[PDB]
């Protein structure tokens, strides 16, 4: 149950991770950083009680009805960030929602909400951040820094702004997500069994 404990989990699933992210990644740091997002993603999913086997299968209604679990997922995630790197020591709070809009933008669009009314919903959830923390946060996704290199000198983006950003490079992020999508699985496996030993 404890934060260690937790980025211990993570850790071992990242290394279960990062042989078959490298067979098709070649970037080997990015592939080192996909390995271990991905791990602690799935570690926090399930300890904060996604049931991420049924988001595949949901419909948006029920993604919506699970908002509040991923909000507890982002804490998680970012907590466990800070011990397995050391570098989110700052705000949790404004961190954690940050992240957290990441794992439930994919759900919706797994569910089968269109990709724009997606967007804007992530709009709508990091609707208190200022501009500028929102630049600072997304500029620690190496996912969306792949996607859109732009970031790296926006000193300031606002909710709307972000939700543009996301569309005008939807296809590259669609790639993106397809190719977590499975790790994040095995990984939300690897942690349910892990955790409940
Ligand atoms: C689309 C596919 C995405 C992938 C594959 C992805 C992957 C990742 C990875 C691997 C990390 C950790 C980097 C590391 O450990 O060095 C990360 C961090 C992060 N991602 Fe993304 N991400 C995606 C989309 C998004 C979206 C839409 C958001 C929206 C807010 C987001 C927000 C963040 C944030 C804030 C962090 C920083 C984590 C922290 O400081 O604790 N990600 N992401």
């Amino acid at each position: 149950g404890s934060i260690e404990e937790l980025a211990k989990i993570a850790k071992k699933i990242a290394e279960e991770l990062y042989p078959e992210i490298l067979k098709e990644v070649g970037d080997e740091e990015f592939a080192e950083k996909l390995s271990r997002g991905l791990a602690i993603a799935g570690v926090a999913l399930a300890v904060a009680g996604v049931p991420l086997e049924e988001i595949v299968k949901a419909s948006p209604e029920q993604v919506k009805e699970l908002e509040p679990l991923f909000e507890k997922a982002g804490r998680i995630e970012a907590q466990i960030a800070q011990v397995l790197t050391g570098e989110p020591e700052e705000d949790l709070e404004k961190a954690a929602k940050a992240v957290a809009a990441g794992a439930y933008f994919g759900a919706l669009v797994i569910a089968g909400v269109p990709f724009e009314e997606a967007a804007k919903e992530v709009a709508k959830f990091l609707e208190g951040l200022t501009p500028e923390e929102i630049a600072r946060f997304a500029q620690r996704c190496p996912a969306l820094v792949k996607a859109a290199p732009e970031i790296l000198k926006r000193d300031s983006i606002t909710p709307e702004e972000f939700a543009k950003l996301l569309i005008e490079h939807k296809e590259e992020l669609l790639e993106l997500g397809r190719l977590g999508l499975p790790y994040l699985l095995k990984a939300y496996k690897m942690a349910k069994e892990l955790l409940g030993s």
